[PDB]
């Protein structure tokens, strides 16, 4: 149907905008602490602590399969990256502190992304 195509075009354009958002958030992580999944070879107890691991590569795979239907879904995954780290790692660690800085800096990007998603529809 033509309606299905129109919906698919909207999803494609959301995917374009989320790709730009993802790039901007990941620039706020110059140390690349959040770039890849926590290695279960190197942290074998991780899943005992963290039930839903997340990282920027995993988000990028979902994104390129057009797997985010709305901004809320995308934000959920970004919040997991932050929140998982702030639980697993103590306050005095470079990991925790990196997550705080990512959250603070990402807030700015996400605020304007929400306006754009609503504005363009």
């Amino acid at each position: 149907s033509m309606e299905q195509v129109a919906m698919e075009l909207r999803l494609t354009e959301l995917t374009r905008l989320l790709r730009s958002v993802l790039d901007q958030l990941q620039d706020k992580d110059p140390a690349r602490i959040f770039a890849q999944p926590v290695s279960l070879k190197e942290v074998p107890d991780y899943l005992d602590h963290i039930k839903h691991p997340m990282d920027f590569a995993t988000m990028r795979k979902r994104l390129e399969a057009q797997g985010y239907k709305n901004l809320h879904e995308f934000e959920e995954d970004f919040d997991l990256i932050i929140d998982n780290c702030m639980k697993y790692n103590a306050r005095d660690t470079v990991f925790y502190r990196a997550a705080v800085r990512l959250r603070d800096q990402g807030g700015v990007v996400l605020r304007q992304a929400r306006r754009e998603v609503d504005s363009i529809g």
